[PDB]
């Protein structure tokens, strides 16, 4: 399917066992969740963006489903305002920009 | 054209005579780029990002060539890393994102 500009596009994900909303974004190397607690190691690192930037906790390998398809890869969790889909993600699912 | 996420999604846009570089960001409500000078009159704006709030320069109807096509449109000048090409500008394009 073909997602629209017009509105931000935002999806239904399921990460941790939970369902959650998140915006995919072409502009992200990589994918950073509201804060909260997911198995395994751990690492902290500092990502930056438009306000600065923020202390977040990186977690390699975590399974997750967009779009009901299951895929797999690097999720950062911290005090980011929004859930954000990188493009470390959207490849998985085969994602392009079009025009 | 289709553009694949492997990679960042850096495209070449030409703004006020000068050839540069930016991002397409479909997590971006609108477009900023790196200070410069454009032609008439600015307002104040205030925009949020992964880091927190930072003060921007709002110049309205300004003309962009992105991948050699003309949009005309608000532009956002400020602190940032990398010139960012937001929704307002991509639905202009005719961009989606397809999988
Ligand atoms: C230039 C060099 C430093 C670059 N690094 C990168 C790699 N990096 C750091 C990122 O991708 N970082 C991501 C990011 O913030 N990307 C950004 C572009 C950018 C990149 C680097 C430095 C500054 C801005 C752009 C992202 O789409 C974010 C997503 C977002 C949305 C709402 C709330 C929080 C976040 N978009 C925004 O910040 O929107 C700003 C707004 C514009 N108009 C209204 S609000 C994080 C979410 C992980 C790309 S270019």
């Amino acid at each position: 399917p073909q997602i629209t500009l017009w509105q931000r596009p935002i999806v239904t994900i399921k990460v941790g066992g939970q369902l959650k909303e998140a915006l995919l974004d072409t502009g992200a190397d990589d994918t950073v969740l509201e804060d909260m607690e997911l198995p395994g190691r751990w690492k902290p690192r500092m990502i930056g963006g438009i306000g600065g930037f923020v202390k977040v906790r990186q977690y390699d390998q975590i399974p997750i489903e967009i779009c009901g398809h299951k895929v797999i890869g690097t999720v950062l969790v911290g005090p980011t305002p929004t859930n954000i889909i990188g493009r470390n993600l959207m490849t998985q699912l085969g994602f392009t920009l079009n025009f």
